[PDB]
């Protein structure tokens, strides 16, 4: 059930949980989808990823304003590339407290990202430190290894059957793994396992780049790693 929102589409996959969509369209490519999640915890909202741009991102906040009205307490983003940190700026702009990984807001000024507001640090057994994600409610933050990217984290909601994987999972039918130009071609299998491991339960797996999936995305996104190493 794809709801349109001027230039983004907005699918609802839990009773308090959504999907955001926006679209990139560049020469020579396809318009390429990226998927962030909208999350009502009680009276607030929380947002997980930005959309490409600023002004698909305030569409965002407009569209949380329409259908949810209630304020947007925080959001987290969950690697410092564009699909996920391009519209940092609208978010400051209407005054949500932000959070990344401290490596994304390390890499944010080169990568051409402006940085979240918050840096968060993981423990060794790759859990979120909670004592740098105050107030997450229902948002299980965890860096399963480098990946995609050095910095990418993944996102459970507690309550739901959902794990949100971002950059580093693609969908149980996908050819290939995407943009590997950051990736750590080493480690991508393992973190890609990492991840399924620590939100055993989930049965609906959200990415960046397709439409939600079975944990077949896991595991076949960790196949197609291994024939990196
Ligand atoms: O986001 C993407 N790819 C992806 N995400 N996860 N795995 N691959 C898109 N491809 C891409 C192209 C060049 C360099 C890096 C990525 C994209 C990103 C940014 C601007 C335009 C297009
Ligand atoms: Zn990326
Ligand atoms: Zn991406």
């Amino acid at each position: 059930g794809d709801q349109r929102f001027g230039d983004l589409v907005f699918r609802q996959l839990a009773p308090n949980v959504w999907q955001h969509t926006s679209y990139l369209d560049m020469p020579g490519f396809g318009a390429v989808a990226s998927n962030g999640l909208i999350v009502r915890d009680g009276g607030r909202v929380l947002v997980v990823d930005t959309a490409w741009t600023d002004d698909q991102t305030a569409q965002i906040l407009n569209w949380i304003k329409q259908e949810i009205n209630l304020p947007v307490a925080l959001a987290v983003v969950t690697h410092a590339h564009q699909d996920k940190m391009g519209g940092m700026d609208a978010l400051h702009a209407a005054g949500i407290a932000t959070y990344a990984n401290a490596l994304s807001n390390q890499l944010a000024p080169q990568e051409g990202m402006v940085a979240a507001q918050h840096s968060l640090t993981f423990a060794a057994n790759g859990w979120v430190e909670p004592a740098t994600a105050p107030n997450f409610g229902p948002l299980k933050v965890f860096y399963p290894g480098p990946g995609h990217t050095s910095d990418n984290i993944t996102v459970g909601i507690d309550g739901t059957d959902i794990a949100f994987g971002g950059c580093l999972i693609k969908d149980s039918k996908a050819k290939s793994l995407g943009n590997l130009g950051d990736a750590d071609t080493e480690h991508y299998a393992a973190s890609a396992r990492a991840f399924g491991a620590a939100f055993p339960k989930a049965s609906m797996i959200v990415m960046s780049h397709s439409a939600p999936d079975s944990r077949a995305a896991i595991t076949h996104t960790a196949r197609m790693a291994d024939k990196l190493r």
